[PDB]
């Protein structure tokens, strides 16, 4: 390895999207762009739709995918991930005049790896909550398997980017959505968005997996082990809290 070309979305702040110049900006950008150095490789960064990210890095369009993605379970039978570079649970958002906001939680931290009777218990009475409530999450996420899944009976509008998932929510046309605290965190702390709330555990596991890697190829072994000593070493060194504060406003670091 030389030169590698790493796919990303580019309408996912603040991992991956466009200032002003159009160029591709965010904390996978930045890290990409710093595990090369460690790798001695030279870096090239594509815009990529959600829709096609995964079948175009099989289909060798590119060789890695660096998109805020989750290392999930179904993702991992289509393609390997890297260690993982940044930790996450997930969380709901809704507007700050709902009364959603109002709900008792229980579990804060909700791991969904081995539900008991009792966290059954808890994601059952938001499923009940979330009846008649409109759910609006991005297509193709892990926020769209976990809603399919573990609350088939509310009603969701899949949108082709967060941004016009975003839009609707604070249009009124959606009540609620589901994504993780990185996004969501970043979200609710600038000035224009006073009217949006996190609320509802906080969740890991299950089918959203174990934090956000690098998508590679299966056969691409040794790129997998370089990316994976790479992270270590900039987990180590203290370079993802950094680039996790810096982008995020909090160490969203493993
Ligand atoms: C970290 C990020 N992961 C999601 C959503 C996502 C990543 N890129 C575009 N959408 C996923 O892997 O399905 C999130 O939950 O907020």
């Amino acid at each position: 390895y030389k030169s590698i070309t790493i796919a990303t979305e580019g309408s996912y702040a603040p991992y991956n999207f466009k200032d002003a110049g159009g160029k591709l900006i965010g904390f996978d950008i930045d890290l990409g762009n710093d595990l090369c150095k460690r790798m001695n490789i030279e870096c090239k960064f594509v815009e990529q739709a959600w829709d096609g990210i995964i079948p175009s890095l099989t289909a060798g369009r590119y060789d890695a995918i660096m998109a805020a993605m989750g290392i999930q379970p179904a993702r991992e039978k289509v393609i390997a991930f890297s260690r993982p570079y940044l930790l996450t649970p997930m969380t709901f958002l809704t507007t700050a005049d709902s009364p959603l906001l109002k709900t008792q939680v229980a579990i804060e931290n909700l791991p969904l790896d081995n539900i008991t009777p009792e966290q059954k218990a808890e994601l059952d009475k938001f499923t009940k909550i979330f009846e008649g409530v409109k759910f609006g999450v991005q297509a193709g996420t892990s926020h769209e398997a976990f809603m399919k899944q573990m609350m088939p009976s509310v009603q969701i509008s899949t949108y082709d980017t967060i941004d016009n998932v975003v839009m609707d929510l604070k249009a009124g046309r959606i009540d609620a959505s589901l994504a993780s605290v990185s996004f969501l965190k970043p979200l609710t702390d600038k000035p224009d968005n006073k009217d949006l709330k996190m609320f509802g555990p906080r969740m890991t596991g299950g089918l959203f997996g174990k934090g956000v890697g690098v998508g590679i190829r299966k056969e691409d072994a040794d790129l997998k082990a370089l990316f994976d000593k790479a992270i270590d070493a900039a987990i180590a060194d203290g370079t993802v809290q950094k680039l996790s504060q810096q982008w995020f406003g909090y160490d969203a670091s493993p």
